[PDB]
């Protein structure tokens, strides 16, 4: 009789079921957490890793939320109450609690909640001499494309010339999904590696340390193989 209407939550959070996510209660998804290196991680259970992984790329990232609600339940999550945003993002993946949900599929999803912080720019080049490399920019938060340093071959032109994809350029602020096969590096340069150890962690590349839950390891790069690149400023 006298609730917000359902459209106050769909413009609160940018998604036109939002009422529904609003009156569930989160307080099942308020995982225990600690601040590790200044970052908010939560421990490990009921196979959060990925929401773990998740979270900490983003702290990363530094994201600016497009609509109140996310940004709300974003600095809550930061300042250690964590439940609504852990929720929002099972809810926004639609993983069961218990269950793994997959890192890249969740913060490709987040794209469009996020400001554009950032752009990448890859060329597919060939040498052929009938078909021309092309060049395409993407601009957002959150992006598809190799994290592999000197790019992979991406199937043949009709003359029997390889394209190659490349990473050219990153300006500002972005994440970087890896588009194919898992494979070892090197990787285009990055603050922070989406990885896995069988599961998810998060490695800083300029402390040389690995997140796991909220457990920190001293290791190197060259020991994981990614899924993801935090990249900043370039
Ligand atoms: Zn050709």
């Amino acid at each position: 009789v006298n609730t917000v209407p359902d459209v106050n939550w769909s413009k609160h959070f940018g998604f036109s079921d939002a009422a529904a996510f609003a009156v569930l209660d989160h307080s099942k998804f308020a995982f225990d957490s600690e601040v590790v290196d200044g970052k908010r991680a939560l421990a490990d259970s009921d196979n959060n890793c990925w929401v773990n992984a998740t979270c900490l790329a983003l702290q990363f990232l530094k994201p600016t939320f497009k609509y109140v609600g996310w940004e709300d339940l974003w600095n809550k999550f930061v300042t250690g109450d964590v439940a609504g945003f852990v929720h929002l993002l099972y809810y926004i993946e639609g993983v069961d609690k218990g269950a793994k949900g997959d890192v890249e599929s969740t913060l490709s999803k987040l794209d469009k909640y996020i400001v554009s912080s950032g752009s990448v720019t890859v060329e597919r080049s060939t040498l052929c001499d009938r078909c021309n490399s092309t060049v395409k920019t993407v601009t957002g938060a959150i992006a598809e494309a190799s994290v592999i340093l000197n790019g992979h071959t991406d199937g043949h032109c009709p003359h029997n010339f390889e394209w190659r994809v490349q990473v050219i350029g990153v300006k500002g602020d972005i994440i970087l999904l890896h588009s194919g096969s898992l494979l070892n590096g090197p990787y285009v340069y990055g603050d922070a590696y989406v990885a896995f150890s069988g599961h998810y962690t998060v490695f800083d590349n300029k402390l040389s340390k690995m997140y796991d839950g909220i457990k920190c390891v001293k290791t190197t790069l060259d020991t994981l193989v990614a899924s993801s690149v935090v990249i900043r400023n370039g």
